[PDB]
This record gives C-alpha cells, structure tokens and sequence, in this order.
C-alpha cells in the first residue's frame, strides 16, 4: 500500500534498457561485483539509445579505491570510438607516490 519513504544512505541502480549505460553506485568500502558485471554485460549487449546513448558510469564509492586500471583497459576499446556520451568517474583518493613498476621477480 501507500507508505512514505525517507532518504537513503547506500543504494544501487543501473539503467541499460533502451539507452546507453547509466549506473550509480553509492557505497564505500563495499564490493561492486554486482555493478561492474552488469556494466560490462549491458555495454556488450546493447548501448544503442537512438537519440543519445548516455554512458555515464558514476561510481560514487569513496575510500573504496577501485581498480580504475581494470575498467580503463576495457574502456580503451570504446575510447577509440567515444562519439557517444561516455563519462566514467569514481571518488578515489589522489596519492602522490612514485609507484615505480619494477619487478625482478
């Protein structure tokens, strides 16, 4: 029946039906395996909107520190033809460190 709802703290929503891919995750220190899964699935399935595919991946996680490089590598495939409205951004913490990738292992 009718029931008034208050505000939310941590919600998840993914829109990829007749449009591009608009998803918004609002959770910190939590896994987004149920988010990244659909993200890739929908992008491969169909991102054909018809008017203007909105491919805005807004991962408002926080101090979760997601591996952008993991998503970026797959994004590179679309970046070569980023004529659509694609915009992905998270909430990582900038770290000024010399992370030299040198492995003698």
């Amino acid at each position: 029946g009718s029931h008034m709802k208050t505000k939310k703290q941590q919600y998840v929503t993914i829109k990829g039906t007749k449009n591009g891919l608009t998803l918004h995750l609002d959770d910190a220190c939590s896994f987004d395996e149920l988010l990244d899964g659909l993200q890739n699935m929908l992008s491969i399935e169909q991102y054909t909107d018809g008017k203007g595919q909105k491919i805005s991946v807004h991962v408002k996680l926080g101090n979760r520190f997601l591996y952008k490089e993991q998503e970026e590598q797959l994004t590179e495939l679309i970046a070569s033809k980023k004529d659509l409205f694609v915009h992905s951004i998270d909430s990582e913490v900038i770290t000024k460190k010399e992370a030299q990738q040198i492995r003698e292992e």
